[PDB]
């Protein structure tokens, strides 16, 4: 499976049948149809104890990965019931500033989409959290071309020495914090992760604000290679899935 003509997202019921799921994700999100849950909680991240670790090009994203062996970087909160701990993060981009995000707002995509990952600390770990309905919390923030955005600069300059699958580094001390905009203001619903194996396990916050990045921040985003070393070259970019059906769900929203 991967992005590409032959491989993309219209391909991937046949391996992963769950793709044509009742709760899959990204969705489009219609603001005038999501409605306020006023008694939605104030979203917790509490990642002052972050540990960051490695960043490793997996062939169709790059993840920067966390300590999860401790509740260090935790979301708590919003619609979520208990802990869950931050263990990657990752993003979605396009080939052009005007697509890349999963998940549409009224339609509209965003240049990329920003996903942190966590997962529910009851069920002891990623691997059991994802084969539960509430397993997963994933945060999700889109990223628009505009003014740079400094604290995501740390990654930016690390991607050259990852620039093809299979590739990793020491990504020790980066405070995933600067990613953030100043507002938690959020969608929620249920659904899937977005990439194979689909499983749906997801509880999605989206948050409302976009951040800024730079035309030449994501241009660096498009110079990673979804091939390994010595294949040929093929550029990373366009690596999201497209909206799919909402089905029986509805959207909250955490605002009015
Ligand atoms: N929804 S999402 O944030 O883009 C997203 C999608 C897929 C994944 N997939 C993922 O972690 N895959 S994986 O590491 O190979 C993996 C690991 C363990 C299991 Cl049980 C299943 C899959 C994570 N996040
Ligand atoms: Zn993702």
């Amino acid at each position: 499976w991967g992005y590409g003509k032959h491989n993309g997202p219209e391909h991937w019921h046949k391996d992963f049948p769950i793709a044509k799921g009742e709760r899959q994700s990204p969705v489009d999100i219609d603001t005038h149809t999501a409605k306020y849950d006023p008694s939605l909680k104030p979203l917790s991240v509490s990642y002052d104890q972050a540990t960051s670790l490695r960043i490793l090009n997996n062939g169709h994203a790059f993840n920067v990965e966390f300590d999860d062996s401790q509740d260090k970087a935790v979301l708590k909160g919003g619609p979520l019931d208990g802990t869950y701990r931050l263990i990657q993060f990752h993003f979605h981009w396009g080939s052009l500033d005007g697509q890349g995000s999963e998940h549409t707002v009224d339609k509209k995509k965003y240049a990329a989409e920003l996903h942190l990952v966590h997962w529910n600390t009851k069920y002891g770990d990623f691997g059991k959290a994802v084969q539960q309905p509430d397993g997963l919390a994933v945060l999700g923030i889109f990223l628009k071309v505009g003014s740079a955005k400094p604290g995501l600069q740390k990654v930016v300059d690390v991607l050259d020495s990852i620039k093809t699958k299979g590739k990793s580094a020491d990504f020790t001390n980066f405070d995933p914090r600067g990613l953030l905009p100043e507002s938690l203001d959020y969608w929620t619903y249920p659904g899937s992760l977005t990439t194979p194996p689909l499983l749906e396990c997801v509880t999605w916050i989206v948050l409302k604000e976009p951040i800024s990045v730079s035309s030449e921040q994501v241009l660096k985003f498009r110079k990673l290679n979804f091939n390994g070393e010595g294949e040929p070259e093929e550029l990373m970019v366009d690596n999201w899935r497209p909206a799919q059906p909402l089905k029986n769900r509805q959207i909250k929203a955490s605002f009015k």
